[PDB]
C-alpha cells in the first residue's frame, strides 16, 4: 500500500552520480580545510565522525546506513577494526561487499541487507550519518535503547542529522518562518526521501539522555551543509541535459527545487544538521 505509493519517487543511481562527488556521498561534506574539494571535504566529514569513537585496534564498528561502504573502508584502513554495515539497498549491499572484501586486511567485514531493528549483536563503537531521519519518532526510544544495549560499557556512538526546529523553540522570526520551512519539509519527506521525519537537535540529545548516554554539545555542520547544497546543486545544474535524459525534465526540477531550497533554508537558520555524540557511562575521558 505504502511501499507501492512510495516507488514513484525512486531516482536511478545514474542520476545522483550527475551531482555527487566521486564517492556517491548522499551526506553534508566537512570544509576543513575551507579549500578542500567535495570529495577530499566527504573523506574528511567520515574522520570527524570516526574521530570521536575512541576506536582501537580489533574492535567491532557498526555503521547503521552504510551507504556505498566509504566509512566502513576508511574505518578498517585508519583503525584496524572490524566492520559491519546496515543498508536496506541491494545496490549498496553488494558494492559494499565489494568494497570490503577490495581491502588488504584480515579484519572481519560483513554488510546486511537489514535494518538496526533486526541487529542485536555486541559491536564497540557506532556510526550512523544521515539514516536517523528515516527512523521515525516513535521509534527513537528503542533506537538509543538498542544501540545502548549492543555496546560494551566504554561504547560511544556518532548520529550525523539533518534538523528542524519546533515552533516553541524559536522567537517571532522563526515562529513565522515555520509555516514556509514546514510546507518545505513535507516537500522533502513526500518526494525526496518519502516515509522520512526530521528530529531536532534536542530531540536527538534527549533521546540519547533517556538511553543513559552522556551527550556533549552537539556539533553543528549548517555552514558546511550549505557550501555542500551549493556545489551539489551548481554540479546539478552543469549536468542538466545528461539529467534529465536519465530521468526527466519533472525529477530534475523536483531535485534542483531540493537542493537550492535546501540551500535557502539552512542559510536562513530554519533547518541545521547535528553531529551529536553519545557516550556510555563507562566512555574513556
Ligand atoms: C535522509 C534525509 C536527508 C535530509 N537532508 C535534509 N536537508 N532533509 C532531509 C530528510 C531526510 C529523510
Ligand atoms: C519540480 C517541482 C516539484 C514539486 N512537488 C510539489 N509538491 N511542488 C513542486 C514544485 C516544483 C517546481
Amino acid at each position: 500500500r505504502f511501499e507501492d505509493i512510495q516507488a514513484h519517487y525512486d531516482v536511478s543511481d545514474d542520476f545522483f552520480a550527475l551531482f555527487q562527488d566521486p564517492t556517491r556521498t548522499y551526506s553534508c561534506a566537512y570544509f576543513e580545510p575551507p579549500e578542500l574539494t567535495l570529495e577530499e571535504a566527504q573523506y574528511a566529514k567520515v574522520d570527524l565522525n570516526l574521530d570521536k569513537l575512541d576506536l582501537k585496534p580489533g574492535m567491532t564498528l557498526l555503521d547503521i546506513g552504510c551507504g556505498w561502504g566509504t566509512t566502513m573502508r576508511r574505518a578498517v584502513e585508519r583503525f584496524d577494526v572490524n566492520v559491519i554495515g546496515l543498508t536496506l539497498s541491494k545496490n549498496q549491499h553488494a558494492r559494499c561487499e565489494q568494497v570490503l572484501a577490495s581491502i588488504d586486511t584480515n579484519r572481519s567485514r560483513q554488510v546486511l541487507l537489514q535494518g538496526w531493528e533486526d541487529f542485536a549483536e555486541p559491536v564497540d563503537r557506532i556510526v550512523s550519518i544521515e539514516a536517523f531521519e528515516h527512523f521515525g519518532h516513535e521509534n527513537y526510544d528503542d533506537f538509543f535503547k538498542r544501540c545502548f544495549n549492543i555496546m560494551p560499557a566504554d561504547g560511544r556512538m556518532t548520529v550525523q542529522s539533518s534538523v528542524s526546529y519546533h515552533p516553541y523553540e524559536m522567537a517571532a522570526r522563526g515562529k513565522k518562518l515555520s509555516f514556509e520551512t514546514a510546507r518545505f519539509i513535507k516537500f522533502i519527506v513526500t518526494e525526496i526521501f518519502p516515509g522520512g521525519r526530521l528530529p531536532s537537535t534536542e530531540m536527538m540529545v534527549e533521546h540519547g539522555e533517556k538511553a543513559g548516554f552522556t551527550v556533549p554539545e552537539p556539533l553543528s555542520l549548517r555552514p558546511h551543509y550549505i557550501k555542500t547544497l551549493r556545489i551539489w546543486g551548481d554540479t546539478l545544474q552543469s549536468n542538466k541535459d545528461k539529467a534529465i535524459e536519465v530521468t526527466s525534465e519533472e525529477v530534475y526540477n523536483r531535485y534542483m527545487k531540493y537542493l537550492r531550497g535546501c540551500e535557502h533554508y539552512f542559510t536562513d537558520e530554519m533547518l541545521d544538521c547535528s553531529l551529536v555524540t553519545y557516550l556510555k557511562p563507562g566512555a574513556a575521558a
